[PDB]
């Protein structure tokens, strides 16, 4: 499902992102815009072979299996279908672990390229307090 910005914004607060780790949802919201478009079901495919999957661009190399990346680590322990499905329960999860391994949003590319040290409070304005 593709969600709306404010519809994203209070469902990633439901699920505690905000300033998980001290990244405020603006943060989560921007890095979701430039990797997915709010897209739940967007996949890509690397230089390496590896596959991102759902709406953070969740690696099949490290953090999920697909079945199809030699190597692949699954540290979130979840088949990268799961990273797909509307409710992002899932992606959350994983993403917290992402997070928390010491290169915080460094990870996401996107957001160190397009919402690292921007306004990124405009990404959650006008969502429900």
């Amino acid at each position: 499902k593709v969600f709306g910005r404010c519809e994203l914004a209070a469902a990633m607060k439901r699920h505690g992102l905000d300033n998980y780790r001290g990244y405020s949802l603006g943060n989560w919201v921007c890095a979701a815009k430039f990797e997915s478009n709010f897209n739940t079901q967007a996949t890509n495919r690397n230089t390496d072979g590896s596959t991102d999957y759902g709406i953070l661009q969740i690696n099949s190399r490290w953090w999920c299996n697909d079945g199809r990346t030699p190597g692949s680590r699954n540290l979130c322990n979840i088949p990268c279908s799961a990273l797909l499905s509307s409710d992002i329960t899932a992606s959350v999860n994983c993403a917290k672990k992402i997070v928390s391994d010491g290169n915080g949003m460094n990870a996401w590319v996107a957001w160190r390229n397009r919402c690292k040290g921007t306004d990124v409070q405009a990404w959650i304005r006008g969502c429900r307090l």
